[PDB]
This record gives C-alpha cells, sequence and structure tokens, in this order.
C-alpha cells in the first residue's frame, strides 16, 4: 500500500486524463454534428476521435509497465516516467486536435517514455530472475 | 488476497461480461452477413458493434478505479460500484442493440458508477499523502 | 513480489507483443500509403489494421485473468497459459496478415488459453469463498 501509492496516483490522474478525452471527443461531435455509431466526418472530427482511439489503446500498456516497473525496480522512478508519458498523451491529444504532423513531436515523446518503463520492468525482473539462475548453473 | 478477493471477483465477472458482448457481436456479422475485416453495415450492425468497442475502451478504465479504490478506499464498498458499473454496462449494450437514444440512461448509469470508483480512488489516496504533508508542512 | 514475478515477465512479453504489432501496422500505412486518421485501405491494410485492433481489446482482459488466476489458483500454471495466449497471439497477426481464413485457428487457440485462465481464476476463488460459505450456511 505504502511503495504503491504513487503508482496508484499516476494511474488515476491517467484515468481522469482518458475522461478529459473523451470529454473532448463528445464536444467534436456536438460540433461537427456527427452522430453514434458514425466515427467518420470532417478531417477534423476524425483526428480529435482517432487521438482518443489510440490513447485508449495505450492505457493497459501504459498500466501494465507502470505496475511491473514500479514493483521491480523503484516506484518513484516508474511514477515519474508514468507522468511523462502522461503529459506527452496530453500533447499528442491537443497535436491531433490541430493536425496529423502536430501529434508526431509528442507521440514520439509518449513512446520514449513508455520504453523506459519496458527497460525498467526489464532490468528489475532481471535482477530478481538472474542470480538465482547464475547460481544454478555454477551449481 | 483476502483484502483483494472481492475486487478480483468483481474483475472476473467484467471479463465473463466482455465475453458476452463478443458473442453478440460474432452473432451480429452472421445475422446482417457482415465480414471481417468489414466494421460498416446496416444501422443496428454498427449499433451493436459500437456498444462493445466503447465497453472494450472503458474495461481497463473500471479496472483501474476498481482496484485503486478498493485498496486505497474499502474493498466491498469499491466491488459494490463495480457491480453497479458491469449491470450499467450489460444494459447499455442491450439498449445500443435497439437504438443509439435506448443506450443514453445505461451510459449515464456507468458514468456515475465509474465517477464513484473515482472519487473513492481519490479520497483514499487523500487520507494517505495527505497527513503526511500536512505533518511536513507544519514541522 | 517472488510470487508474482512470472505473471509480470508474461505481462511484460505481452507489452512487446503490442510493440510488434504497432510496427507492423505503421509498416502497412507506408507500404499501402495510408495516412492516418484513415483506417480503410486495401483489403491487406485492413486485415493487418484489424489484426492488431482486436489484439488492443483483448489485452487487459488477458492480463484481468492472468493476475486473477496467477494469485488465486498458481502463478506457474497462469503464467504457462498466458505464453500459450501470447503465442496464439502472434499467429493470428501473422495469419490474418494472410488472410481473414488463416487467422480463424489461431484465433479459437488464443480463446483456448483465455478460457483456461478464466477457469482457474474461478477455481481459485470458489476455493477462497465456497469453504466459509459452507461453514456459515452449516452454522
Ligand atoms: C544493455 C545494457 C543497457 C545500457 C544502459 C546505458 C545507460 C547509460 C548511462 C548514462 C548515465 C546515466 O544517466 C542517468 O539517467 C537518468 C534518467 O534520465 C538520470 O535521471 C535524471 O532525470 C532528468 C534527466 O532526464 C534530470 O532532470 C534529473 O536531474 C535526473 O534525476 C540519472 O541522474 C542519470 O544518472
Ligand atoms: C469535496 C468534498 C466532497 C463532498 C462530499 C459530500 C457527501 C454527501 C454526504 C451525504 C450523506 C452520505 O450518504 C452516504 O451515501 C452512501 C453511498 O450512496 C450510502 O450508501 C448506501 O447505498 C445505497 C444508496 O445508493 C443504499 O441502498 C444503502 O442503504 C447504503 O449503504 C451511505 O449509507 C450514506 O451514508
Ligand atoms: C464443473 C466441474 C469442472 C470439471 C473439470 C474436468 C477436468 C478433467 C480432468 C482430466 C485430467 C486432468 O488433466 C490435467 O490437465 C492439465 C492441463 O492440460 C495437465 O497439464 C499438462 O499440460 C500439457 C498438456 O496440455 C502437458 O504437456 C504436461 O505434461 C502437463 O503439465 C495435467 O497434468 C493433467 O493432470
Ligand atoms: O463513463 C463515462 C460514460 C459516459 C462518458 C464519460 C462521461 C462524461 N465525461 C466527463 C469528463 C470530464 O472531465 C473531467 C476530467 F477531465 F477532469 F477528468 N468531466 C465530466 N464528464 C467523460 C466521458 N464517462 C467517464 C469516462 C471516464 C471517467 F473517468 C469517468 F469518470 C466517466
Ligand atoms: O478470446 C476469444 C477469442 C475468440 C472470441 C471469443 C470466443 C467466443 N466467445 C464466447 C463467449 C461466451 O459467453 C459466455 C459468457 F458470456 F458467459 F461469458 N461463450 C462462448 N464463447 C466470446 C469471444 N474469445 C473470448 C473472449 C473473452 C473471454 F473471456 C473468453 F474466455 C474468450
Ligand atoms: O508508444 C508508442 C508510440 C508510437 C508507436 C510505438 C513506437 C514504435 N514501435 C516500435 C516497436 C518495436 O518492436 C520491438 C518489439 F517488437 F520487440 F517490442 N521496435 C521499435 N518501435 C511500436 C509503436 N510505441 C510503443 C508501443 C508499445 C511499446 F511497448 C513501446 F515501448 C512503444
Ligand atoms: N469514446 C467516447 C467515450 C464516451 C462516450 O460518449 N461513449 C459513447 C456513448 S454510447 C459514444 O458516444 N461513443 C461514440 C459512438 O458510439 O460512436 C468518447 O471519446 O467520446
Ligand atoms: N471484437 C470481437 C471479439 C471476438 C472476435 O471474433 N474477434 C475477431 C476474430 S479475428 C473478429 O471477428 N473481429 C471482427 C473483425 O475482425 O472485423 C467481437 O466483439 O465479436
Ligand atoms: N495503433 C498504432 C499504434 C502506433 C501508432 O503509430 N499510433 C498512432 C500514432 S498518431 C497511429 O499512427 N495511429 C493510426 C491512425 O492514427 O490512424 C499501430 O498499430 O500502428
Ligand atoms: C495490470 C498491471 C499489473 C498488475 C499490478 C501488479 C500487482 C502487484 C502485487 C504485488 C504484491
Ligand atoms: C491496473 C489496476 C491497478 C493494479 C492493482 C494494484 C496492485 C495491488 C498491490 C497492493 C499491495
Ligand atoms: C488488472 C489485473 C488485476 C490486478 C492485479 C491484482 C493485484 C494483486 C494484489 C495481491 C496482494
Amino acid at each position: 500500500k505504502d511503495e504503491v501509492a504513487l503508482l496508484a496516483a499516476v494511474t488515476l490522474l491517467g484515468v481522469l486524463l482518458q475522461a478529459y478525452f473523451s470529454l473532448q471527443v463528445i464536444s467534436a461531435r456536438r460540433a461537427f454534428r456527427v452522430s453514434p455509431p458514425l466515427t467518420t466526418g470532417p478531417p477534423e472530427f476524425e483526428r480529435v476521435y482517432r487521438a482518443q482511439v489510440n490513447c485508449s489503446e495505450y492505457f493497459p500498456l501504459f498500466l501494465a509497465t507502470l505496475w511491473v516497473a514500479g514493483i521491480f525496480f523503484h516506484e518513484g522512478a516508474a511514477a515519474l516516467c508514468g507522468l511523462v508519458y502522461l503529459f506527452a498523451r496530453l500533447r499528442y491529444f491537443q497535436g491531433y486536435a490541430r493536425s496529423a504532423q502536430l501529434r508526431l513531436a509528442p507521440l514520439y515523446a509518449s513512446a520514449r517514455a513508455l520504453w523506459l518503463l519496458v527497460a525498467l520492468a526489464a532490468l528489475g525482473l532481471l535482477a530478481h530472475f538472474l542470480p538465482a539462475a547464475l547460481r544454478a548453473a555454477l551449481l
């Protein structure tokens, strides 16, 4: 509980970020008059809508790495990457709300923080399994 | 294990609910003759299909809040909201299977239970971090 | 930490599998010249793209069952099913990259391993709640 509360706060902030992205896509449906179950519309509606679809798909990938890196490497370091990723996702959504070019940079900034979580999850898991394997192989 | 088994049961029930929604979308593909990878078809096929897409997107948001509220506020109270949300999602799918108007009410009933989980996650995290911050600031 | 490290490794491997599926869909966008936010294109682009959408949707369902079965039944047995599911998903993506028929078999092989995780989660939860219920009812 104590060693996972930063991971739980970054998690809740990520959920609130997804709520923001749903509020924005629901505004574009009223503005461009796009009626459900239609996902097609003007170039800008499809961009705002597509920005949300992508963020939603990446949300469990972010959660999985945040929790694994947080528990196997260091909670504060994984929660720091968790914020960097979530801020890059806000910028990605805001960029896609202007154009597809404008979303490119915050997409690579989010990919950056996501690879950082994967590296910390891998380093933490290797520091757990490897010493015991080195002992078994040498025995 | 003991303090998370209700959260794990509500989780498994949510997975079984997603299995039900996949069984229903696969029935609409045989009924309206919609062949994969096509996601377009009659107004009712797109509605059943779209109801499932939305539920799938919300599933990790539900899981994140259920587990955070369950561990930082109260397991039984978060599992109670977890059932309210899952029942509203069954009604949302059944409503969308009739029309887009008919899905509106169970969608706001699911949003209701989802905001309740977010409030309990926030209250639980504030009860953890705030006393220590009040002590540090006053020291 | 010790009793969840296999579940955390199978989790990280599932994240790396999703990274592979994104690398493949981004290759199809350059090859068939499909520009975002467009999700429509030649029959093969829509198949590679659709294979990824499905995998992404199933990822939290896999994570939920892997962790519940791993903690309530047996970590090694749930991690074994976790690998069977992830290998069937690689084959599903590779099959869909050829045709919709070719994806059918690895889709049922993934459904197989997913039902196995659900059964172990159910058996583990029943072994937890049922003895106490039998005692209460008989008392
Ligand atoms: C397969 C083998 C893997 C090879 C690994 C190669 C590692 C390269 C080592 C270079 C030196 C290490 O660099 C390490 O980076 C981390 C994360 O950015 C730093 O962390 C830093 O974050 C930011 C920079 O983004 C700063 O504002 C902050 O001052 C600091 O905390 C460490 O303070 C630094 O010591
Ligand atoms: C920023 C500050 C936040 C402000 C917070 C304002 C809180 C408002 C307080 C009103 C009184 C509290 O009301 C509290 O609600 C919960 C959840 O619905 C109740 O929980 C209830 O659930 C349902 C009602 O839906 C009943 O069938 C059941 O009898 C009861 O358990 C508590 O029994 C009640 O005490
Ligand atoms: C509602 C009531 C539920 C009814 C449950 C019915 C269960 C049927 C019992 C049949 C016998 C049990 O069969 C049990 O299956 C598991 C999982 O495949 C085996 O596990 C096996 O996996 C693979 C086979 O896929 C083998 O390579 C390996 O040798 C072995 O570990 C057990 O070694 C076996 O004992
Ligand atoms: O579950 C549903 C179903 C219907 C759709 C919504 C309901 C209306 N939404 C908002 C967003 C918002 O933004 C505040 C911010 F951005 F600060 F979070 N404010 C007011 N309504 C967002 C989508 N939703 C939802 C989604 C995620 C959640 F976490 C949640 F709690 C509710
Ligand atoms: O993984 C896959 C890949 C192919 C598609 C399916 C396989 C066929 N489906 C069903 C649903 C059902 O409903 C029983 C209820 F509703 F009680 F759950 N009964 C029989 N088959 C659902 C979709 N699937 C799947 C999905 C989620 C799961 F949890 C799971 F275990 C399997
Ligand atoms: O977050 C984002 C945003 C932009 C898109 C990508 C960035 C480029 N991708 C790849 C994949 C790959 O495959 C190595 C394998 F397959 F071994 F994982 N190699 C090099 N780049 C995958 C999609 N991404 C991403 C997704 C999941 C991750 F886990 C991650 F770390 C990053
Ligand atoms: N994905 C939605 C989440 C919130 C929402 O309103 N969901 C459903 C409510 S039935 C919706 O309107 N989806 C759009 C559609 O059905 O095409 C968004 O980003 O706005
Ligand atoms: N999203 C599916 C999940 C189950 C399923 O059959 N998935 C794939 C199997 S390749 C599918 O048919 N997806 C529809 C498509 O490919 O357009 C549903 O709700 O039916
Ligand atoms: N779903 C993507 C994930 C990686 C990616 O590039 N995501 C966004 C970057 S804005 C994308 O290009 N999505 C396709 C689109 O916007 O239509 C894939 O499988 O390639």
